[PDB]
DNA sequence: TTCCGCTTGA
């Protein structure tokens, strides 16, 4: 009697909890979702198999009403808390605040179906007065919330189960599709086929040694030619992806032979400055870490995979060391803030610390279910410490952690205000006025650089957010002397492929997947064999494209890049009471009015799309890829077979034509890197 | 066969 009953989802919490709450409190974790919908057949009740709608796990024609079961894990986990219940009188469901949290208090409510009272309330920070706060002003169970959960798991469940048979009918068995796993698909794939239509044109120009004597003699840099009589000379920027000249005549593009003729065309001209401005900038603080820029981070600075990542993180806060691991906010407390503040003045000085409360408030809704990855507690664990605390098969903990440290103290440092030159030089070279310029640019104070620097991508490049190039001032007039002009010949390049740092960013700023599902997104279209990576680039497999193009033909909006953010608009309508949990739903499964003109509620419902489509849907020719014309004029095709993926290409015979000549392709050649003298080099033997 | 999502030990 007196004690109380507290379900939250993380165990740590409930042991950070119980110990803030000692006697009359019992403090369990569910450890997130205690039911689904069945897996497979399997998991559906003996008397639900033979229900027409079993496969789904959802009864559609009957105002879509899942069917939930404990799932096999969690039964345990289950059993006892139905036996914890019955010495307790209240019990407190204080799963987090979230549409997934209030769907799982609601499913702890059906399942361990309770005679007691029950309270509602969600803890924020780990407080006396914060969670004294939150058990004296309880709140009821959100069952707008509950029902826009059970419409995002039901569409997932209906696009998966009933989109994936198709593809085993068409392509292969096996294989599935999805919202998100089909988008992320898409992404890579297509930018694969941009690598593939990449014509690359080759331009140059000339580059230039120059000293600084007759300037103001107070001593080697480098500039390059931008201009010939009035007329920009090309760069990489100024040609499309076909090699064409962008739509502009107004743009020369030098050769070789054109290069060192005014390389040559005059060595002893004396270079005189024309234009020249003073660009400074304020670039401010790195947001601290949420889930989605510390696996990019971690990718790119330590090289850890997304999975690798989370398995550390997941380490170093169940072991206290820092927040909970998988969020989407970069809001701090106020402890953390000053906490940053006290080490940032510490090891960088009063100086170089922010004037002004750094909040980085995102822009979402107020209801924050969680924070920032910082590190824990209302001090933070020094890296020394943590650096001889954490020894062994695993220094990586250490690392991450000092990632996170370092990022977190670096969120409330002062900005960095460095400043850029625009050096505009001119001339004449043979008779013609050239134009040269340059850019160089130094920090006068690097901030939070000082503690942390974002690390510039790896296939994509470019400069670091700390890089520096000095050069000496100038006046406008200043003599120069050229030193050496050198020609210089460049191409253009194709767009880089997807890292795992690159393809989350990417996803995330789709606004789909979400920060627990980030690495899975990965493993999962690693697993189906539509990704694999070579080095760090994620490559598409060819029944990628060939499931990537089926969708995109004939399940068209359902690899729409928006479509989650339309279904999130949706949902946002239930959770506010504006729409009814099964009018969406009914009109997505089934037709009607409803939303974008392209929906798939006007298109006549995903039902009658797979009806439709599972007959009237050509197997051969989802199955073929298209590639190139040879040069006699012959369609060469990647055909996904059931031995594998073979090169083929219709030929004239013996008693004439046609007849199939064949070629299958190791997976070890790259989709952009088979051109067509490679596919009849494979055609050949 | 197949989904997305929440969370840890199977």
């Amino acid at each position: 009697s007196g004690r109380r009953l507290v379900i939250v989802e993380s165990p740590t919490k409930a042991r950070k909890l119980a110990s803030y709450l000692g006697s009359g409190y019992i403090v369990e974790s569910s450890r997130g979702h205690i039911r689904d919908l069945p897996r497979a057949a399997s998991d559906v009740p003996a008397k639900y198999k033979s229900q027409p709608w079993a496969r789904l796990g959802v009864n559609v024609d009957a105002d879509f009403e899942p069917l939930y079961i404990i799932s096999p894990e969690k039964r345990s986990t289950v059993s006892e808390l139905r036996g914890l219940l019955k010495d307790v009188d209240e019990l407190y469901l204080a799963t987090d605040g979230d549409r997934e949290g209030e769907a799982i208090a609601w499913h702890l409510l059906e399942t361990l179906k309770p005679r007691i009272p029950v309270k509602r309330m969600v803890f924020h920070e780990i407080t006396e007065p914060a969670i004294r706060a939150a058990a004296e002003h309880p709140r009821d169970l959100d069952i707008d919330l509950v029902d826009a959960q059970e419409t995002r798991r039901i569409l997932d469940r209906l696009y998966g189960y009933e989109v994936s048979p198709v593809l085993w009918k068409k392509v292969a068995p096996k294989l599935s599709a999805g919202r998100v796993q089909s988008v992320a698909t898409r992404i890579i794939v297509a930018r694969e086929r941009d690598r593939m239509a990449f014509r690359s044109a080759a331009y140059w120009d000339i580059l230039a040694k120059l000293d600084a004597s007759v300037s103001d003699p107070d001593p080697t840099f480098s500039a390059r030619l931008t201009a010939v009589a009035g007329r920009r000379v090309a760069t990489g920027r100024d040609f499309d992806s076909l090699g064409t000249l962008r739509k502009g005549d107004e743009v020369i593009v030098l050769d070789e032979g054109s290069a060192t003729a005014l390389a040559a065309g005059l060595d002893g001209t004396q270079l005189t400055v024309a234009s020249a401005e003073e660009k400074p900038y304020a670039r401010r603080p790195y947001p601290p870490f949420m889930t989605s820029t510390l696996q990019q981070e971690a990718s790119r600075k330590l090289r850890f995979s997304a999975e690798r990542t989370m398995s550390i993180a997941q380490r170093l806060y169940e072991n206290g060391y820092i927040t909970y691991m998988r969020t989407d906010s970069t809001t701090l407390s106020e402890s953390a803030i000053n906490a940053a503040r006290t080490q940032a003045r510490q090891l960088y000085g009063d100086e170089y610390v922010a004037p002004a409360p750094r909040q980085y408030t995102r822009k979402v809704k107020a209801q924050e279910a969680h924070e920032a990855i910082r590190p824990a507690g209302e001090t933070f664990a020094t890296p020394d410490a943590v650096r001889r605390e954490l020894d062994g098969p695993n220094i990586d903990d250490f690392r991450l952690y000092e990632l996170i440290w370092q990022r977190t103290v670096a969120s409330q440092m002062a900005d960095a205000r460095g400043m850029t030159l625009s050096l505009r030089i001119t001339g004449m070279s043979g008779h013609q006025e050239v134009v040269f310029s340059a850019t160089g640019r130094t920090l006068t104070f690097p901030g939070f650089l000082k503690a942390y620097v974002e690390t510039v991508d790896e296939l994509v490049g470019g400069e670091a957010d700390d890089a520096e190039r000095r050069l000496p001032h100038l006046t406008p007039g200043q003599r120069l002397d050229i030193v050496e002009l050198t020609p210089d010949g460049h191409a253009t390049n194709p767009p880089a492929r997807y890292t795992e740092a690159s393809l989350v960013k990417a996803l995330e700023e789709l606004g789909i997947g979400r920060p627990s599902t980030y690495s899975s997104i990965i493993k999962t279209i690693q697993d189906r064999g539509y990704v694999h990576k070579k080095g760090s680039a994620l490559v598409p497999s060819w029944v990628a494209f060939a499931v990537t193009g089926l969708l995109e033909q004939h399940f068209g909006r359902l690899v729409d890049y928006d479509f989650t953010a339309a279904m999130e608009d949706e949902l946002d309508e239930i959770a506010a009471g504006n729409e009814r949990r099964t009018n969406w739903l009914n009109n997505f499964y089934f037709g009607g009015d409803h939303g974008v003109p392209d929906s798939v509620a006007r298109s006549g419902g995903l039902k009658k799309l797979v009806g439709i489509n599972l007959e009237g849907i050509d197997a051969r020719e989802v199955n073929s890829i298209k590639l190139f014309d040879d040069t006699h004029g012959r369609p060469i095709y990647v055909r996904v077979g059931k031995n594998g993926p073979y090169l083929e290409r219709l030929v004239a015979g013996d008693t004439g034509e046609p007849t199939p000549q064949r070629a299958n392709l190791s997976d070890s050649i790259t989709p952009d890197e088979l051109t067509l003298q490679v596919a009849e080099e494979l055609f050949a033997t």
